[PDB]
DNA sequence: CGAACCTGGTCTTGACTCCATTGCCGGATTTGTATTAGACTGGCAGGGTTGCCCCGAAGCGGGCG
């Protein structure tokens, strides 16, 4: 994004790994959410009865699920489902 | 027949005054968004009844040998 602009001539090596890397880190992301899918299932289980629909709920999780992704963080060594459940 | 008057709408002006129209400001309340770090990871209406249409075995008769 700072490279986009006049700030350096792009080297063909670099610029096409740091793509690859670009690009990786996207495959990792669907990977994690693809992973804690079935996390998200397991949360909206249990409010169902009442106004909406199951796959609205699993929708609707889904989404803070990636909102969870987006804000989570792996320094504090802690596992990824207890920060998750918050946000779903 | 001429003058004075009474009272008809007719109309101006000066003063009062009163209430809508913004307008600002301070506060109260109301609505919308972000954030919570142990670990937790694949469910439930549901069937039953009645009636009608579409494809598959099967005789089977005609073409085939």
């Amino acid at each position: 994004t700072e490279l986009s602009e006049r700030g350096e001539k792009l080297p063909a090596a670099q610029r096409r790994d740091m793509m690859w890397i670009c690009r990786d880190g996207d495959r990792a992301k669907n990977h994690l959410l693809e992973a804690n899918l079935r996390l998200v299932v397991s949360l909206a289980k249990r409010y169902t009865g009442r106004g909406m629909a199951f796959l609205d709920l699993i929708q609707e999780g889904n989404l803070g699920l990636i909102r969870a992704v987006e804000k989570f963080d792996y320094t504090k060594g802690y596992k990824f489902s207890t920060y998750a459940t918050w946000w779903i």
